[PDB]
């Protein structure tokens, strides 16, 4: 019933693009949208974000998190590690290094989602979730080395798994940081499957 | 120890802006990045909300209600959570009940309200609640619900069942061109992973 007519470019950046759509409303009325798009797609998505669930035995289990300065945001967010798929890389090839660089870790893919939009109403950006396991216990997550890119500055935050909401409350009413919707959303679902 | 020093229009449009953001890094050095903005934001909390309606009947399994709708955006069909931008003076709560009753037909119960959280913190400022609300699908009120979408909306409900979220998702995904949005997609995990 509807569909995109024409994309006008109002601006374009070196990594972000303003586009006004144009497209068909279910009556058969044309109509005009305000629409973001990334430059740098080539990719089954934008990026890949990683639930790093970290196993060490006698432990609780924890999700992996990292802490980063967010330029759009003018502050700190608590986020899954995460980044843009490089040219030819899979998702899970991704996956894994993302995870590397922003934390040191070294996991293993258990799942992959199909692409998933990040925020429909505004952006065409999407991400594969990819889960991942990390065996804490192995000598290659013993002291996990964060190898960063150029600019980047990731500190990382493990939190248990069976308390992930409540704990992420704390932080943010102790640090006052933003936490990720998809993080948050997560930690909701783990809570409400009891 | 990072800082905004300045934020430069680059282009305004009548609901998103581009904006150039310069930050201090972390080693004391100048550097730039690619803001997305909405132009809407006012003295509210967040940009929006959106809801995760647990509807509760007798006798039946939990299900989590979940709208389908073109975001032109993304040139598409997208499964998402109810969600709206939030009215000048409008409290997230109010919000999320209004989009939810208008979106879907269902007059629901708050149940918590998260703080405001980050939709996608490397490009965009944009935030949203997450509103948990239950539905009585034993009221009268919630029996025929029917949506009151606004002008230019057009929205398709979708109940599915918490206890099977994630496959009824990938079902979905398998049988028609359409994308689920992150959120969902991270709620159905958790649901699996607990
Ligand atoms: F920011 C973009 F998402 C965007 N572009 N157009 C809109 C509208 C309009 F009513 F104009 F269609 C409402 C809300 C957001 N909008
Ligand atoms: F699109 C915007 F989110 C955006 N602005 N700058 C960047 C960079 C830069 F390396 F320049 F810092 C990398 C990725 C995305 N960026
Ligand atoms: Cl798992
Ligand atoms: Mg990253
Ligand atoms: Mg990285
Ligand atoms: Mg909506
Ligand atoms: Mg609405």
């Amino acid at each position: 019933k509807q569909y995109i007519i024409s994309e006008e470019l109002i601006s374009e950046g070196k990594w972000v693009k303003l586009e006004k759509t144009t497209y068909m409303d279910p009556t058969g009325k044309t109509r005009t949208w305000e629409s973001v798009k990334r430059t740098t797609r080539k990719q089954t998505a934008d990026g890949v974000a990683v639930i790093p669930v970290l196993q060490r035995t006698l432990h609780y289990e924890c999700i992996v998190l990292v802490k980063q300065f967010r330029p759009p945001m003018g502050g700190y967010c608590i986020e899954f590690p995460a980044g843009l798929i490089d040219d030819g890389e899979t998702p899970e090839a991704a996956a894994l290094r993302e995870l590397e660089e922003e934390t040191g870790y070294k996991g293993d893919i258990a799942e992959c989602s199909p692409a998933v939009c990040m925020d429909p109403g505004l952006s065409n950006c999407t991400i594969h979730i990819v889960t991942v396991t990390i065996n804490g216990d192995d000598a290659e997550n013993a002291r996990p080395k964060p190898k960063p890119g150029d600019g980047e500055f990731v500190e990382v935050i493990s939190l248990p798994k069976n308390d992930l909401l409540q704990r992420l409350d704390a932080l943010v009413a102790e640090e006052h940081l933003t936490v990720d919707a998809r993080v948050y959303s997560y930690a909701l679902a783990l809570k409400h499957a009891n």
